[PDB]
């Protein structure tokens, strides 16, 4: 069999106490009252993931397979690579990363202290010399905050992830790489070189340039599981494709086959829980792999279901595909076929997938475009998604610390939706007022790469990536309107008229405090008076150095881009 986990029956097991239940305290409930819906994961569900995620793979590749292959290594063969030495890896580790079991942290690595360098040499020596020997990996449960639907509870998801000292070698080795081959081999088909701007941009612009748009999402269902060793060894052999240092071609090499192609399972007590045969979903080249594997099994699979001026967008294991329409019967046999197709490629579907004739009902990446309206009156598009998981981590980050502050990541992702500028700005501006804690700079993730951000850079921050317009979007759609209300009653938000209301005071508040906070209450929140101030180009923001922002995804990939 070619199963992607064995196990030993040893247990997944928590690293301290897990909550599962909202933490409430005397902020909760001006931000939602039902509590009862809002739920972390934790390993006590860790057993049904494993289920979920125990099967056997088959996989008959054909001669489109290798076609696109062919394609995908010849684009790769223009990539020139470079090693990242000790230090460099060092300051991309997150200051709150995982610490070795070598008795040292990410602090130490951090810092450069002898301890970490000599083992950090030590496990690169060992890659060097050795090919062969599987490398121990932690399996653990995520703890992440969802709403219930019944329409009620995920199990946790699995985090695999490799000791401190192999995720700083797999930097030397690769970093580079993955940074920069994913859009070489794709071109315009890789989702991450893309801000949320100008993932519209290309979705609108690839929906306009087909006579008769037909558009789907594609679910494959686990993804991670689905990933087999021939994936992977097809995924080094695009790797080697790079012109790169012999040190960084055997140390690609070893990581493949002793890391990457599978290993043991050991959990938080280090008990040998299994083994695994698949992606690890904590290690650095997860998103990228993903990427490349995903791309390759649909252009693939595009050509079998003979779809026609197809353009693919690949973010890791989310796809979107934009083609010519050929009717609604035969764009459904052509789906039929293309996931056939994926599923011969060890890709089967979770949700089959629809055509879609209207570009904002198309969900990817969880976002889809959505239409309002600027400062001038013209239409502008923009991403939003439904508000649902990003409100639900709202209410648990107001009651809770958390190492990854959500709220902060979504205003900038989201800045010019009508939720995150009406309740997650009011919200946490709010909160951050009273606390007097507007200049702490706080931790959020972009694409999977961690940064540390200080709330009052927001207003620069989202001219950079959005424009002026996200502080100037008005009259949104009313499925806009009314998902964002639906979703409010779900939670138990206070309605929109509240927030404008509370927006107003915390505007009023900010330009009291003059300066940056200032500047915060005059861009963000021009929205929410009747007389109108001058939004002008922030001098502060052709200054932030925002470089590496949208380059690639990370995702598992213990990365800190500050
Ligand atoms: C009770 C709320 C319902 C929301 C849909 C809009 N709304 C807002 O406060 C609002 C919030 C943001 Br963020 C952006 C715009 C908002 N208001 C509108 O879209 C109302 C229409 C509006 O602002 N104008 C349309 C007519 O010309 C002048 C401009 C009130």
């Amino acid at each position: 069999h070619h199963m992607s986990y064995t196990w030993t029956g040893a247990l997944i097991t928590p690293c301290a106490a897990e909550e599962s239940k909202l933490p409430i305290n005397a902020l909760s409930n001006s931000l939602l009252r039902h509590h009862n819906m809002v739920y972390a994961t934790t390993s006590r569900s860790a057993g049904l993931r494993q289920k979920k995620v125990t099967f056997d793979r088959l996989q008959v590749l054909d001669d489109h397979y290798r076609d696109v292959l062919k394609e995908m290594k010849a684009k790769a063969s223009t990539v020139k690579a470079k090693l990242l030495s000790v230090e460099e890896a060092c300051k991309l580790t997150p200051p709150h990363s995982a610490k070795s079991k070598f008795g040292y942290g990410a602090k130490d690595v951090r810092n450069l202290s002898s301890k970490a360098v000599n083992h950090i040499h030590s496990v690169w020596k060992d890659l060097l010399e050795d090919t062969v020997t599987p490398i121990d990996t932690t399996i653990m449960a995520k703890n992440e905050v969802f709403c219930v639907q019944p329409e009620g509870r995920k199990p946790a998801r699995l985090i695999v992830f490799p000791d401190l000292g192999v995720r700083v070698c797999e930097k030397m080795a690769l970093y580079d790489v993955v940074s920069t081959l994913p859009q070489v081999v794709m071109g315009s088909s890789y989702g991450f070189q893309y801000s949320p701007g100008q993932r519209v941009e290309f979705l609108v612009n690839t929906w306009k340039s087909k006579k008769n748009p037909m558009g789907f999402s594609y679910d494959t269902r686990c993804f991670d599981s689905t990933v087999t060793e021939n994936d992977i060894r097809v995924e080094e052999s695009i790797y080697q494709c790079c012109d790169l240092a012999p040190e960084a071609r055997q140390a690609i090499k070893s990581l493949t086959e002793r890391l990457y192609i599978g290993g043991p399972l050991t959990n938080s007590k280090g008990q040998n829980c299994g083994y695994r045969r698949c992606r690890a979903s904590g290690v650095l080249t997860t998103s990228c792999g993903n990427t490349l594997t995903c791309y390759l099994k649909a252009s693939a699979a595009c050509r079998a279901a003979k779809l026609q001026d197809c353009t693919m967008l690949v973010n890791g294991d989310d796809l979107v595909v934009i083609c010519e329409s050929a009717g609604t019967q035969e764009d459904a046999a052509s789906l039929r076929v293309f996931t056939e197709a994926m599923t011969r490629y060890s890709a089967p579907p979770g949700d089959p997938p629809q055509p879609e004739y209207d570009l904002e009902l198309i969900t990817s990446c969880s976002s889809n475009v959505s239409v309002a309206h600027d400062a001038s009156g013209k239409r502008v598009y923009y991403l939003t998604r439904d508000p649902t998981t990003p409100l639900a981590r709202a209410a648990w980050e107001t009651a809770r610390h958390t190492p990854v502050n959500s709220w902060l990541g979504n205003i900038i992702m989201y800045a010019p939706t009508l939720w995150a500028r009406m309740i997650l700005m009011t919200h946490f501006f709010s909160i951050l007022l009273a606390q007097e804690q507007l200049e702490k700079a706080l931790d959020c993730q972009i694409y999977g790469a961690c940064y540390s951000i200080e709330p009052l850079d927001l207003p620069q921050i989202i001219e950079r990536l959005h424009g002026l317009s996200a502080f100037s979007l008005h009259s949104y759609s009313p499925g806009e309107i009314n998902r964002v209300a639906s979703c409010l009653r779900k939670l138990g938000v206070p309605p929109l008229r509240v927030w404008r209301h509370r927006a107003r005071s915390v505007r009023a508040r900010l330009l009291s405090q003059g300066g940056r906070a200032a500047t915060c209450g005059k861009y963000l929140f021009n929205w929410a008076v009747k007389t109108k101030l001058k939004l002008t180009p922030i001098p502060a923001a052709s200054r932030l150095d925002l470089s590496g922002w949208f380059v690639a995804g990370y995702s598992g990939g213990d990365i800190y881009h500050s």
